[PDB]
């Protein structure tokens, strides 16, 4: 199987930033298209990124703030933070799909046991 490890999740204020990370390893032939998701609700989409460092988002306005990127190590950069933006995060991967990517969660076969991202408004923001 495809392993995926997670990291970079915490708790931030709103307009924070954190940078989350996905290592996949077991890859043996194709190099997976990797997708960032998240659950607050149902699962969705937020964006992925080919095997060759290209990449699709959600939204334009998920793109606004976000940036996905590549190194089989990928980043998700989360700037300007809402409060709506909490959620558990997963990183999910398709070998199936020769690398190349769709957004879509039912092209994903491996999934990482999700990172916990907690923004919180400045009344109810703790350290």
């Amino acid at each position: 199987d495809v392993q995926l490890q997670e990291s970079g999740g915490g708790s931030v204020q709103a307009g924070g930033s954190l940078r989350l990370s996905c290592v996949a390893s077991g890859v043996t032939s194709t190099r997976p298209c990797i997708g960032w998701f998240r659950q607050a609700k149902e699962r969705e989409g937020v964006a992925v990124v080919n095997f060759r460092g290209d990449s699709t988002y959600i939204t334009d306005s998920v793109k606004g703030r976000f940036t996905i990127s590549r190194d089989d190590t990928v980043y998700l950069q989360m700037n300007s933070l809402k409060p709506e933006d909490t959620a558990t995060y997963y990183c999910a991967a398709d070998v199936n799909r020769g690398g190349f990517c769709y957004i879509e969660d039912w092209y994903f076969s491996y999934w990482g046991q999700g990172t916990q991202v907690t923004v919180s408004s400045a009344a109810a923001h703790h350290h």
